[PDB]
């Protein structure tokens, strides 16, 4: 007769905070003549991997997985992890609406420290600065710039905008 | 009867000194028919991960692990080690805050020794050099110029900031 032991639950790990839409790489104990199952519901009805250190994508929540080890037949219980999410950096500050007239300076800048910045614009104009090169006040300057933030973790922020409208010279 | 041997303590090492926010690979000894666990704590009852080399991340402080070989189901007295973290660069020194008028120069530099610096400003301006190109007094040019060391381990420094101020020519 032959009476087979219950493993007993294992650990599981995930990859840190991840941004959202990131991915994760769940990890576990190496177990010999193991199989392995991960889940993504408590109830272990919804499966989700069966490798020992299976990638997930497109992570947007604090998602929670259960892991299952069998060893010869014999099911333990399972364990689990979450996957925190970085949260949203705020949104960026930027300079209230601009009445700039043809021929004068456009000056661009924020106050919001950041891993970088990304601005873009009406003729091209593009920086990853915090203080943006001057743009001449041309009348194809005219429009609406747009600048989103980057965190020290990387993920982004939503974006912001200022209106620049250059008013022709007599 | 068997009566099977405790496994002596481990050695473990840690990745040298780290950066605040950096990482650590941690490593000991490989030891046949043997598990593995490190804890965060002396009492061994915060469990940090089950391989044999594990990376931790965001060590931010001089934090302690400890390590249990288990072989056979007998586990060994936890051995440790420590990551220490090489401490912050002194800040770096900059010029007193200027007043200059439109169309002369404006000269930022520094004093200190670095394996490299990272400088800012108003008008995009940018540099990595001891001494920056010399920027001419344009009123654009006004505003904060921010200093930031890289050592030599490559740890940065906290910032430090100039104030210039360009006068309109008469």
């Amino acid at each position: 007769i032959d009476i087979n032991p219950i493993p007993s639950t294992p650990a599981a790990f995930n990859n840190g905070p991840i941004c959202i839409g990131g991915t994760a790489q769940l990890s576990t104990t190496t177990v010999s003549g193991a199989t392995y199952a991960w889940y993504a519901d408590a109830t272990l009805t919804t499966l989700v991997a069966t490798n020992q250190n299976p990638t997930i994508s497109n992570i947007t929540t604090d998602s929670t997985f259960y892991i299952v080890v069998t060893v010869n037949g014999c099911s333990s219980l399972a364990g689990s992890t979450t996957v925190s999410t970085y949260p949203v950096p705020a949104t960026p500050a930027v300079p209230a609406d601009f009445a700039v007239c043809e021929g004068d300076n456009i000056v661009l800048s924020t106050t919001t420290v950041a891993a970088g910045y990304n601005w873009t614009g009406p003729n091209g104009f593009t920086s990853n600065l915090q203080n943006p090169s001057v743009v001449s006040a041309s009348l194809v300057d005219s429009g609406t710039y747009t600048l989103f933030i980057i965190d020290a973790n990387g993920c982004p922020s939503g974006d912001t905008s200022v209106q620049v409208s250059v008013h022709p010279n007599p």
